[PDB]
């Protein structure tokens, strides 16, 4: 039941955009490799993406300077 | 006792930032001192974060059964 830190939680929003945008990348590749295995995994990485962008909503009113959420989830 | 993440979030942040902090790593010992002190700076940022995720988790390890063991998510 703790709280993530606010720094935590713009470091995990980061990572699970770039490593969504890296499974995505893969799909579209011409031949691609393991996509059953690719689309579960990104099933996971949309609903954790889903929980940390309500978790930074809460941060947004808590921690004072904090970057628009569609900042983080920028490409790049 | 408010943000209330699912265990589930925990576990696939816990695995990212594990993969990005091996990944600086590997950059690291590419021969190229360019952004050395970039990558550095990250990588304490990183290892924060990852402490903060392995506080959460083991909450969650406490108050739901069946969940994996921390150090099988940072293999």
């Amino acid at each position: 039941m703790m709280n993530l830190k606010p720094q935590t939680l713009m470091v995990a929003i980061q990572c699970v955009a770039a490593r969504t945008r890296e499974l995505d990348a893969q799909l579209q590749n011409d031949d691609p490799q393991n996509a059953a295995e690719l689309e579960q995994l990104l099933v996971g990485y949309d609903l954790a993406a889903d929980d940390l962008k309500n978790a930074y909503e809460q941060a947004l009113g808590q921690y004072s300077g904090l970057p628009p959420y569609d900042r983080l989830i920028e490409e790049p």
